[PDB]
Formats: C-alpha cells, structure tokens, sequence
C-alpha cells in the first residue's frame, strides 16, 4: 500500500463566510448589535406587534457558545428575555432555548459590513424559516439591504415578505 496528499492556501483579502466552519470570525460580531431588517415566510409573524419582531442585543462570545438577549413586550408593557445560543452535533448550527424546538445558525457572516443569520423553529406541527439581518450600524443602505433580498428569494421567502424595521419602531399596540 501507499498514498499521499497535498496542502492548501488561505486568503488575506475581505471575504464572506459561513457558520459551517470555514474562515469564520466570531470576535467581530461580538459587540453592540442591531436588527436592520427582518425577513421570514410568515407576514403574520413579523407584523405589527408580532412575536419574532424583537430587537437584538450585544451577543457575548464565549468559549464555544454565545449569549444573546432580545427585546419583547408583554401585556402592553416593554420587556426583554434572556437566551443562550450554544453548539451542537449539527454542522454550523447552534441551538437556542426558545419557546419551541428551533435552531439558530449563520449562513452569511459579513461582520465587516452586515451580518446574516438563519433560524428555524418547528412548533405546533408548523415551522418557518426566520432570518434576522444585522449590521454594524442601526440602519443599512439601499446597496446592502438589497443583498439580503437576494438570499430571501433563495430560501423561498418572497421579496415581498421582507419587513422593514428601520421604519417600524414602537412599544405599544395603539391604533384605530
């Protein structure tokens, strides 16, 4: 018998990555975060006073896991919950303790400009693909916000299902 192999090279320039474990940097995403735009197949979910329509906090990068907090109201009263996204046997898919069985991952990690995450929750015999677009700033330009719209169509999430958050901000359910 007898075999042989070869080596590989790396890149220094700015290039995207995924949670799969290929040139991923969590030391960047670490810090004050913000929810630019929320896109997911479920307008009735990410709508006025929805359930997933919550703000993001500063993720705390740990040894292998990372803590994350959100902002959710209750009984017409502002509030916030506590979560902790950890690793699992899966491939580049973290597991966060949510109201129902779900998994938080990161398909497009462009901390340099805008970060992208993909979480799916399957409860009540029903599931949906959730994706929260994040960016170094509290608002993304028309050049970056469009980038996400290119992926939403790939996940089956029509560009129309994209709900703008930068324009929608409130902590009450007041209306006519």
């Amino acid at each position: 018998m007898g075999s042989s192999h070869h080596h590989h090279h790396h890149i220094e320039g700015r290039e995207e990555a995924s949670s799969t474990g290929r040139n991923f940097n969590v030391e960047k995403i670490n810090g004050e975060w913000h929810t630019i735009i929320l896109a997911s197949d479920k307008r009735e979910k990410i709508e006025d006073n929805g359930n997933f329509r919550l703000f993001l906090e500063q993720i705390h990068v740990l040894e292998n896991s990372l803590v994350l907090k959100f902002h959710t109201v209750r009984d017409e009263e502002c509030s916030e919950l506590s979560m902790v996204a950890d690793k699992t046997e899966k491939a580049g898919e973290y597991s966060v303790t949510y109201d129902g069985f779900n998994t938080f991952t990161i398909p497009k990690t462009d901390y340099d400009n805008f970060l992208m995450a993909h979480l799916i929750n399957e409860k009540d015999g029903e599931t949906f693909q959730l994706m929260g677009l994040y960016g170094r700033e509290p608002d993304l330009s028309s050049d970056i916000k469009e980038r996400f719209a290119q992926l939403c169509e790939e996940h089956g999430i029509l560009r129309e299902n994209i709900i703008d958050l930068s324009n929608a901000n409130r902590c009450l359910q007041a209306r006519e």
